[PDB]
């Protein structure tokens, strides 16, 4: 039936019917900091976010995502390892049922209680579609979340959570600033992927942070609340909806700092 995250459905399976899966660019990947090439030719990230405007949030059943209008130039991402504009479409999250697991990306085989996904395409594209149909087509800005403190700006997601509990479900989700979940520093590590969820397009230029955000122990308590199922089917809690890291093949992560 459909991919999922469980033992008859999950990573493992994917490659059945996406081959791609067994690929040469597969995401996630784990970030040996000792073997990243520190690249100083690789410019500052240049995020823009003061003019996003989000529209909803939604449970698609694998993850929520906040889906931003994308109709124009409004919240864009440029310079790092990236030419062109990239406009951000969306946002979600992959998380654990302990918070000693969750994230995808692995800093030294270490993971984080999660990680947080700001998807952007390549504007000259035209629209998304086209997009996923070019190897650099998506920049993912990728964040990792360790429990710790609270992180205010994701509270508003936290409190609209019961709201979208099941598939299908949506939540209208106006002004929502972005900007409240980046972390101080923009360094980060950089190297070409895919999508960590079928269909596993190799489209996407990866740029994960390396300094992570904080969120309480409480916050992320609220994602592991939601549920895989649509209302009236058996429940079935969204944890763990995760990729295990790729074998790097021939790649190479190369690092904006030292
Ligand atoms: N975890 S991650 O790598 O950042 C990521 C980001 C975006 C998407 C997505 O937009 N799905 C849409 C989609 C389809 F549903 C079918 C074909 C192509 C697509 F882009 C999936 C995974
Ligand atoms: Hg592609
Ligand atoms: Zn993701």
């Amino acid at each position: 039936h459909h991919w999922g995250y469980g033992k008859h459905n999950g990573p493992e399976h994917w490659h059945k019917d996406f081959p791609i899966a067994k690929g040469e660019r597969q995401s996630p990947v784990d970030i040996d900091t000792h073997t990243a090439k520190y690249d100083p030719s690789l410019k500052p990230l240049s995020v823009s976010y003061d003019q996003a405007t989000s529209l909803r949030i939604l449970n698609n059943g694998h993850a929520f995502n906040v889906e931003f209008d994308d109709s124009q130039d409004k919240a864009v991402l440029k310079g790092g390892p990236l030419d062109g504009t990239y406009r951000l479409i969306q946002f979600h999250f992959h998380w654990g049922s302990l918070d000693g697991q969750g994230s995808e990306h692995t800093v030294d085989k270490k993971k984080y209680a999660a990680e947080l996904h700001l998807v952007h395409w390549n504007t000259k594209y035209g629209d998304f579609g086209k997009a996923v149909q070019q190897p650099d087509g998506l920049a993912v800005l990728g964040i990792f979340l360790k429990v710790g403190s609270a992180k205010p700006g994701l509270q508003k997601v936290v409190d609209v959570l019961d709201s979208i509990k099941t598939k299908g479900k949506s939540a209208d989700f106006t002004n929502f600033d972005p900007r409240g979940l980046l972390p101080e520093s923009l360094d980060y590590w950089t190297y070409p992927g895919s999508l960590t969820t079928p269909p596993l397009l190799e489209c996407v230029t990866w740029i994960v942070l390396k300094e992570p955000i904080s969120v309480s122990s409480e916050q992320v308590l609220k994602f592991r609340k939601l549920n895989f199922n649509g209302e009236g089917e058996p429940e079935e809690l969204m944890v763990d909806n995760w990729r295990p890291a790729q074998p790097l093949k021939n790649r190479q992560i190369k690092a904006s700092f030292k």
